[PDB]
């Protein structure tokens, strides 16, 4: 744990914020053009 | 009921549902427009 | 199906698969033309 | 290493990269048409 686990929880957190913004842009972009 | 980690489980709950409804809307629209 | 903890891992798990499939079909539709 | 929930965290890891890598590829479809 910690080396192979804590690195998963945090890694995923970085992606969560990444997809969160990539979603508002690609989603909002659809209804905008 | 931790704090730095409990915010990950809850944060994921808000995103999990947002994606569930967002997927049903953008996916359904994909098979129509 | 335990408290908001195990019931969350399962809920999300069911979504992980749903998104995986919808991705192979919705993505393939893109490379259809 | 755990065992029951173990394989669960792993599966999620595969999707974490599958989404980030797929996003970089499918995103181009948006800026291409």
């Amino acid at each position: 744990m910690l080396e192979p686990f804590q690195i998963l929880s945090i890694s995923s957190f970085i992606l969560s914020a990444l997809h969160f913004i990539a979603w508002t842009i690609g989603h909002l972009n659809q209804i905008k053009r």
